[PDB]
DNA sequence: CCATGCGCTGAC
DNA sequence: GTCAGGCATGG
């Protein structure tokens, strides 16, 4: 995460729905906003969130009466993606985990925040022949919000991970915001190798498979792209090895393979997965963030989370637009 | 609860 | 052609 000098969201209150690790909280709080409610139902996520923020989020949002939600200016929601990912069945709204958007809508109808700030997987934009995004747009428009949606790749915003996500920013119509812009990409100057822990700290993560096939020569020049060097097994998910002179593959919550959830990396002649602290870094979490004591739940949590830096640039732009109020 | 071998979708 | 992105069943 990045330093924010000019606190564009000072005086604003936000709610942290589907809170997970609290990435939206770190992002908005860095721009000066104050969290007034969080909701997250997973027991272990609630533990890490409490460890880090001092409060337990409320549980199952589907059972929460929207009248009881504190007044707020910005609603944040990285809602579940398993029903929309190209890695799963794509059942969308037919999946239990696919209809959480309508709980957001329910809350928005009652609370009417200034801004609604959502994230999902890149494929949310293409799912069900575009009808999924269409429904979202139409829902927000009928709630009296504008709808701004763009897929951003983390590697364009200072973070060495190929994580493409759709970001959805909605402004209440009475505010008349006409100048919201998604942040402009810039050159990447940080690579996986720059975020790695000392070899002494990660010996236990080294995997030595006898069926490793090294397909490509290691690179000396750093590059803002993934660079696959070899595979194990049949080369499915978690069976692929990358150069640390490129960027990380997308971290995943439920991913399998021998290099599950992180992917494999060539480091000093050996292949290993990433440490949870390296996953934290690849998601833009500060080293001060406290990781869950279950390494298993930690990998799951970072794989489900958001890239903090990207949310920081967007939040700053939302603040810039809200504060532009000439006579 | 965790591990890991898919399995096939998307997108070039 | 070249690749990257959760589910099932085992323990
Ligand atoms: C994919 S992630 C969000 C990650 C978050 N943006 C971050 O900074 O870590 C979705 C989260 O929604 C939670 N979730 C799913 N269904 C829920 C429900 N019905 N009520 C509350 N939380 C739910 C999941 O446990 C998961 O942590």
């Amino acid at each position: 995460m990045i330093e924010i000098k000019d606190k564009q969201l000072t005086g604003l209150r936000f709610i942290d729905l589907f809170a997970g690790l609290g990435g939206f909280r770190l992002a908005l709080e860095s721009c000066g906003a104050e969290c007034v409610y969080s909701n997250e139902w997973d027991k272990y996520a609630q533990e890490v969130y409490e460890m880090n923020f001092g409060e337990k989020p409320e549980g199952d949002i589907t059972q929460v009466n929207e009248k009881t939600i504190p007044d707020h200016d910005i609603l944040c929601a990285g809602f579940p993606c398993q029903a929309f990912s190209i890695s799963g069945k794509q059942k969308g709204f037919e999946d239990s985990r696919g209809t959480l958007f309508f709980d957001i809508a329910r809350i928005v109808r009652e609370k009417k925040p200034k801004v609604v700030f959502m994230e999902n997987v890149k494929n949310f934009a293409s799912h069900d022949n575009g009808n999924t995004l269409e429904v979202v747009k139409n829902t927000m428009n009928e709630l009296d919000y504008s709808f701004h949606a763009k897929v951003l790749n983390a590697l364009d915003y200072g973070i060495p991970q190929k994580r493409e996500r759709i970001y959805m920013i909605c402004f209440r119509n009475d505010l008349n915001i006409q100048n919201f812009q998604f942040p402009k990409p810039f050159e990447l100057n940080t690579f996986v190798k720059d975020l790695l822990l000392p070899d002494s700290e990660v010996e236990h993560l080294v995997i030595d498979r006898k069926d490793l096939v090294m397909t490509n020569q290691e690179i000396e020049q750093t590059t803002p792209k993934t660079v696959r060097l070899g595979i194990v097994g049949k080369g499915g998910q978690g069976e692929r090895i990358y150069s640390t002179r490129g960027i990380a593959i997308t971290l995943s919550a439920y991913g399998g393979g021998i290099f599950a959830k992180t992917g494999g990396y060539l480091v000093n002649g050996k292949t290993r997965k990433l440490h949870p602290r390296e996953c934290a870094r690849v998601m833009g979490y500060p080293d001060s963030y406290k990781v869950h004591p279950s390494t298993s739940q930690a990998y799951k949590q970072f794989g489900n989370s958001v890239v903090i830096n990207v949310l920081q640039y967007i939040a700053y732009n939302i603040g810039s637009s809200l504060n532009f109020k000439p006579y």
